């Protein structure tokens, strides 16, 4: 029905506490969406990318907590863009988990600052409408202490904006995110 999927900031500007409230957020939701209807899958990024699971890996072991957990920081560049792209052509991939009609939803969390990525958002973000995944965006760290970083939201983030970005504290997102799936 709906299939979630979360590509988070491994960069080296992103530092430890926050990285690791990150992680707090991504299984806070899984925890509240008690599946019977829900995947989700996972990717970090930093020059490099890493899937950490599947929607077939989280189906086939659905406990949170446990798919969570083990992910340590890359650290390194961000290429955010080229993260986008990948989890549209990666994740939400019917080899790999994903499911037909099922909504799609991108939550991508970082500090909002693309760095060394070859990818404009410009170059990801049509494919990512015409293939129809819904963005949510959740800003980290310095993530709304900057308006070039501000901007770097709005851009990755389906619209309205408002509706679609909010800082990692702010526990709105979730309350969000429950009420896309009331609304499809
Ligand atoms: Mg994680």
């Amino acid at each position: 029905c709906s299939d979630i999927a979360f590509l988070i900031d491994g960069s080296g500007s992103i530092i430890p506490h926050d990285f690791r409230r990150m992680k707090e957020f991504v299984s806070t939701v899984m925890e509240q969406l008690k599946k019977s209807k829900t995947l989700f899958s996972l990717m970090q990024y930093s020059e490099e990318f890493r899937i950490h699971f599947t929607f077939k890996e989280f189906q086939n072991n659905p406990n949170p907590r446990s798919l969570v957990k083990p992910i340590t920081q890359l650290l390194g560049r961000t290429h955010t863009a080229t993260g986008i792209r990948k989890v549209v052509r990666e994740l939400f991939n019917i080899t790999n988990g994903a499911r037909k009609n099922a909504f799609k939803i991108l939550v991508v969390i970082t500090d909002g600052e693309k760095f060394g990525d070859p990818l404009g958002y410009e170059d990801v973000i049509p494919e990512a409408d015409r293939e129809g995944v819904i963005r949510y965006v959740i800003g980290v760290g310095d993530a709304f202490r900057s308006e070039k970083s501000r901007q770097e939201l709005n851009t990755i983030a389906s619209k309205p904006p408002r509706d679609h970005v909010f800082q990692v504290n702010n526990f709105e997102a979730l309350k969000t995110i429950q009420n896309q799936l009331r609304e499809c």
